[PDB]
């Protein structure tokens, strides 16, 4: 599913992501924009052989099981395929664990490089929330 901008903001809020660990909704929408362009089915293969999955490009080295990332963990206790669903529940619940891991949203390199320090509220501007 490719979400609309406000549609995704609303879904993220519904699932308790808004201001989670102090990160406003615009941060999460911005991260999703640059990680996946709001496409739940986004996948990308990393140089280390791990894969990133879903709207927030969650990585199989630590967070989910895909059966093909040697030496990896599955800390969210989910198949990576769950992160591709039209229902963002699994992605949100896993993101909550990731952002609580110590480095906040810096875990998403694209958030650090493209969202951090910017006017992230622009991402939820106009949205009925
Ligand atoms: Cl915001
Ligand atoms: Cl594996
Ligand atoms: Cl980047």
């Amino acid at each position: 599913k490719v979400f609309g901008r406000c549609e995704l903001a609303a879904a993220m809020k519904r699932h308790g992501l808004d201001n989670y660990r102090g990160y406003s909704l615009g941060n999460w929408v911005c991260a999703a924009k640059f990680e996946s362009n709001f496409n739940t089915q986004a996948t990308n293969r990393n140089t280390d052989g791990s894969t990133d999955y879903g709207i927030l490009q969650i990585n199989s080295r630590w967070w989910c099981n895909d059966g093909r990332t040697p030496g990896s963990r599955n800390l969210c206790n989910i198949p990576c395929s769950a992160l591709l669903s039209s229902d963002i529940t699994a992605s949100v619940n896993c993101a909550k664990k990731i952002v609580s891991d110590g480095n906040g949203m810096n875990a998403w390199v694209a958030w650090r490089n493209r969202c951090k320090g910017t006017d992230v509220q622009a991402w939820i501007r106009g949205c009925r929330l």
